[PDB]
DNA sequence: TGGGACTTTTTGA
DNA sequence: TTCAAAAAGTCCCA
């Protein structure tokens, strides 16, 4: 169930400026009403609007039809439309709507118990509101997913979520000049799976306002990051979008009387976006952050993709069969040529990597089972059956004892830069011990021809600075509260520079690394050094 | 006595 | 053949 404040906000957002005199026959649709949270509020608003202008309607239109007693019949016969796939919810909503008046004649309530995606809608609607389903994300049957692919190929493709299709339907059955307002998961704004949906929305309807709650738990005891979308098909010219992005992601929804109070408060920030200038990723930032990003973009000649080679870590397919504690006695059974140092994301800090506490048995270098039978029977064979269920093992590409994705050793066994894929801040570290890692850590190394221009020390100096932390967080995807996704498709697009401040920045980075490396270390001075480096970086970027 | 925070490996391309 | 994106379940403290 949607929170009541959100429902009231959406309903008012649509119907507040409706001219009931000009069009006393509005069609308002709840595609997924459930118990009818939106439709009851729509009924109340419509009843108040009609009673407020009942005598004007009587004077202009038929004098007998427009009476206060007839408002209930008119609303239930011509105005409210609801759809659902649950018959019990439909019956409950019908009973509530009938009891809103409190049997002389028959009142036909326009309620449909059907699949909204597969229904042949007879007419479009002036207003559409509600909350599309999200409980069923990947639980669709094979036939249903095939139908979605065949009939909704423009917004739904493989990894797309169900509610994407709903968006298309809401756009398709919206009357020209009508208004739609829904609360949905916010993931389609930034996820690569929703590029088709974003383009479909941008090229058809005018978006008016986006409420981005980010990681705030809008739905109690439900872990979905929600957003509110309002749009119209009116003949606007400029079509600027109000954006209300939350600031404090730990606020409580119930602690406010209305959503307007929360939006106008300091817990939210507002800025305008030109819809014509939207990219595919829908970067939504204020003017100051936009100027910061543009300055950094124009100042930097190179990007990480231009001067570096990036790769994902080892994917064994069964970590228990190949990862052991360095203290484990079974490592005495494995030749040290097959053992590689193994690190996790927690082992990666700024500028350096913690000492590896684990060893990976790089079984791809085991040639035959006869010579190393002890390794294959006493260590790796413990999970042989599970290792046999891997896709490449079943297809015959990889042997049962080999790593599913062992990548290339020579990529890992070199001086490189490693970073976690999900972190609250920029943590880029120079690896000095040829560490191997799982997919939770990404790595990259400088290209050979750019080694004279860029050094690992300078790269980790600029990347770990607060300047580049802000620069990356501007465009980075926020997967959860206080957690950003650090993936190559975003990390490698970071732009880097080099100028007269290069040598001093590199020296400061070297000092920080040297302090962090020694045993008798106090963090201390490092912070001071960092501050100085940041100054230079700002001096280099004109910020 | 509830209540959400995290890392391994599946899989499309 | 192999990359990399994203999907996917258990568990402990006040
Ligand atoms: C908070 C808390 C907690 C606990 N515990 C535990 C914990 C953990 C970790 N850390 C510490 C937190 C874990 C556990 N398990 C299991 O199985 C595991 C293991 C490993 C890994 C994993 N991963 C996964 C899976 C699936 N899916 C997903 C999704 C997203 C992400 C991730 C993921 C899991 C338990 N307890 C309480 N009380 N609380």
């Amino acid at each position: 169930y949607t929170p009541k404040i959100i429902v009231d906000y959406i309903v008012k957002k649509t119907l507040k400026n409706h001219d009931i005199i000009k069009n006393p026959y509005p069609r308002i649709l709840d595609i997924s009403c459930g118990c009818g949270n939106f439709l009851l509020e729509v009924y109340d608003i419509l009843y108040d609007l009609f009673e407020e202008n009942i005598y004007e309607l009587k004077k202009k239109y038929d004098e007998n039809y427009w009476t206060v007693d007839n408002i209930h019949r008119h609303i239930l016969n011509y105005c409210i439309y609801g759809a659902d796939i649950d018959e019990k919810a439909i019956s409950i909503l019908k009973d509530s709507l009938t009891n809103k008046k409190v049997d002389e004649s028959d009142i036909k309530i326009n309620l449909f118990c059907c699949d909204s995606l597969k229904k042949k809608w007879r007419y479009k609607f002036d207003y559409i509101v509600g909350n599309p389903p999200y409980i069923g994300h990947k639980k669709l049957e094979k036939k249903y997913k095939k139908f979605l692919l065949e009939k909704y190929s423009e917004v739904y493709k493989d990894k797309a979520d169900l509610y994407f299709c709903f968006y298309k339907k809401i756009i398709d059955i919206l009357k020209q000049g009508g208004i739609g307002s829904v609360i949905t998961p916010r993931y389609f704004l930034e996820s690569l799976s929703g590029k088709d949906l974003r383009e479909y929305i941008k090229s058809n309807v005018n978006v008016q306002e986006i409420v981005d709650f980010l990681g705030a738990n809008i739905f109690k005891n439900i872990g979905v990051s929600s957003c509110i979308l309002t749009f119209d098909k009116k003949k606007t010219k400029e079509t600027y979008i109000d954006v209300f992005k939350i600031k404090n992601e730990d606020i409580c929804i119930n602690k406010f009387e209305t959503l307007e109070e929360l939006l106008k408060s300091s817990k939210f920030e507002h800025f305008n976006i030109n819809q014509r200038l939207l990219s595919d990723e829908w970067i939504l930032v204020n003017k100051d952050d936009e100027t910061f990003y543009n300055k950094i973009q124009e100042k930097c000649k190179y990007s990480l993709e231009d001067i570096a080679i990036s790769f994902q870590g080892i994917i064994t397919g069964c970590d228990k069969a190949f990862i052991l504690s360095k203290d484990d006695v079974k490592l005495n059974l494995v030749d040290d040529k097959f053992l590689k140092c193994w690190i996790k994301s927690k082992n990666i800090n700024k500028y350096i990597v913690d000492k590896s506490e684990y060893r990976l048995i790089y079984s791809n270098d085991i040639d035959n089972e006869n010579t190393n039978k002890r390794i294959l029977d006493e260590i790796i064979g413990l999970y042989k059956t599970k290792l046999e269920n891997r896709r490449e093992c079943k297809s015959g590409i990889r042997k049962w004892y080999e790593l599913q994705w062992g990548r290339e050793k020579l990529f890992f066994e070199r001086k490189k830069i490693m970073y976690p894929y999900k972190s609250n801040e920029n943590r880029f570290a120079i690896d000095y011990d040829n560490n191997f890692s799982s997919a939770d850590v990404y790595s990259f190394f400088i290209k050979e021809e750019y080694l004279d221009k860029f050094s690992y020390e300078y790269l980790v100096g600029i990347l770990n600075s607060s300047v580049y932390d802000k620069y990356f967080k501007i465009t980075a995807k926020k997967m959860s509260k206080n957690i950003y996704d650090y993936y190559p498709n975003k990390v490698m697009k970071i732009r880097i520079f080099r100028d007269n401040n290069y040598e001093e920045i590199e020296n400061l980075s070297k000092q920080i690394i040297s302090i962090l490396l020694n045993k008798s270390i106090d963090k201390g001075k490092v912070e001071k050094l960092q501050i100085k480096m940041d100054n230079l970086i700002m001096d280099s970027l004109g910020i």
